[PDB]
DNA sequence: GCAG
DNA sequence: CTGC
DNA sequence: GCAG
DNA sequence: CTGC
DNA sequence: GCAG
DNA sequence: CTGC
DNA sequence: GCAG
DNA sequence: CTGC
DNA sequence: GCAG
DNA sequence: CTGC
């Protein structure tokens, strides 16, 4: 049920009025949910999505499915990217970057002293599937979007939103 | 159903009244999806490029069918290069190349601290198809749309759109 | 009884109105504790966190099952990185770390004096299980977590939450 | 009779009206209780706990049965660590440790003088149980709580608590 | 009688309303008086610990049951830091010790002389009971608790309580 | 990763 | 012209 | 740990 | 393409 | 002690 | 993947 | 003396 | 995992 | 003299 | 665990 009126409010925001709701929610399960999962694994991510304030169509927060049917949530690097950008206290970052590590600082507006984190590769990366992974092709990109992560994680956090 | 009131209504909106909808249904999916796409898909394209807040018929954002029918979006350059454009603290841009790298950097009004990302080459080119694509043709423009897109990722994101 | 209804208040606040809540309770219940859980256990869990004032969904605390049918309350990095970040009076914070040990400072406008506590690896590692453990593949990150929650603990504690 | 209003309340205020109060008394109790322990110890606790103006679901105080079914009461860490950050006057904190001995220092804003208290290891440390316990894992940790305990009893007390 | 509206009141104070008093009169009277006490030693505490201005469930204000059925006052540490405290012309304190003395020394905004006291170890150490006592395991921090008390006796005393 |  |  |  |  |  |  |  |  |  |  729920499911059908879901499908139908959110087809009704783009002027799409009277949709066959069966193919439309079976399309955006496996678009939110890539694979397999129970329409209660479903609608439990609209619910959880909306606690951390992010957005699931837009990949600011994925899911997968957990052995025993929960969930397991992720917030991604966009997810962040937004937390920090519509924050009016932020200053500011920069990065730096070796063979090894990358290191991410954060200045905010009215905190004196900016927050600084570094990563290191060898314990960040990951071996390859099975075959081939972003961990193999793009390595330099990939952990710097984890220095990024885990500094707006203490710069940041959760607080006020 | 839904269709033939969206291609109505697009038609009505540059004086074209009483079109044929099956035929114009199937040149504008062709148009947006390029390749075969159902229109549970095409419906869902709509809806998600709502959420984006960018324009499907002007390729700001793209998308593919997944396996098991879902979709997969895909923001283009010109759906960043909307995005910097219209917030009204963007403050310019420059840009640094040579044969391996290219780097970013973007300035804000507020913030006093420039946002600065570099991206290389040989993790971002792709091999020949099969065969002869633009990563054999224009590589070093190809390479100024990947940084372009990463830096506008962090200095703004999705932030109030 | 409850468990109903606040599955499906929940739900109604994502706007899926009229769920059947027995396999949304068995999800929810699955993705806060992890593993067999009394409905006892679940709703001790739900008045625990609210004392704390922390929310349980974003794993900002967790809980694990007791021996006789009792609760373990386990306040996250996420739930100290709430509670400094969303204080008015934190001032920004600064780390350093070696092969050992690893140091973290507070500071805050109020107080004249900065607040410095160091942590130690080899008591913070563990063992591995059983098979490999965050203690195996990422330990450099794995003792920064825990020299912030312990200098944490002493320049805000839970005063004024 | 009592347990039955103070879990059905404690409920409501996280919205869970209409519990089965036999299991949610029995895992509260055996939560702040951990052990065997009479209803009449149960609520001894409560009423002491109020007294010291500390929480007992949060571990700001502990208690343990007396021999001969009275209770004894324990204020923890974070019982002392809320007890300074909540007063006005704090000023800051220092401390200094080696194989040995650890010192604290407390400063308050109008007192000239700071207090300054120094702890001791070989008559803090305690023996193995039976087996291992944290004074075997974390020796380094233990005692740096233990002497900040003690400054904070003569820094601040309970006066105005 | 007197003895259930103390407990009645007490719990009604943390909202545990309709007790049975007989147990929780019995716990309570074994927490403050541990041991055998007639009710009429137990009423005569609460009497003098109010006359002295100190809490007895606090654990400010000891008393022993004395031969023939009187009792025996015993103001604590946590009495005497209490009284520091909570009085305004405190100016901090400072201690000095070594393997037979501790010195300590208060002083005060608005007299000019601090007030400097000397205890010594030898007199103030007890011979194990029967075994093993405080006196047995803890000597350097169980004297500074001596030297603290017999300052505080002059520098303020009861005077203003 | 989708640009020409 | 491609998507784990 | 989920990005391309 | 993966989750203790 | 629970993070990835 | 664990809790005295 | 109760912390992890 | 402990309390004279 | 009663603290842990 | 103690009180002249």
């Amino acid at each position: 049920t729920a499911l059908a009126t879901l499908a139908g409010k959110l087809a009704e925001r783009v002027g799409m009025d009277s949709v066959d709701p069966q193919e439309l929610i079976t399309t955006l399960r496996q678009t939110a949910f890539k694979g397999d999962a129970s329409d209660a694994q479903f609608i439990a991510l609209l619910i959880v999505a909306n606690q951390y304030g992010l957005n699931p169509w837009t990949k600011e927060i994925y899911a997968f499915p957990d052995k025993q049917n929960g969930i397991v949530p992720v917030v991604g690097v966009d997810g962040w990217s937004r937390i920090i950008n519509e924050n009016q206290q932020f200053d500011g970052m920069d990065f730096e970057q070796d063979n090894e590590s990358c290191t991410c600082r954060i200045y905010r507006k009215d905190r004196n002293h900016p927050i600084c984190v570094t990563e290191w590769m060898d314990e960040c990366r990951r071996e390859p599937f099975k075959i081939t992974g972003p961990w193999q092709s793009h390595p330099k990109r990939m952990l710097r979007h984890k220095a990024m992560i885990q500094c707006a994680r203490l710069a940041f956090g959760f607080a006020g939103i």
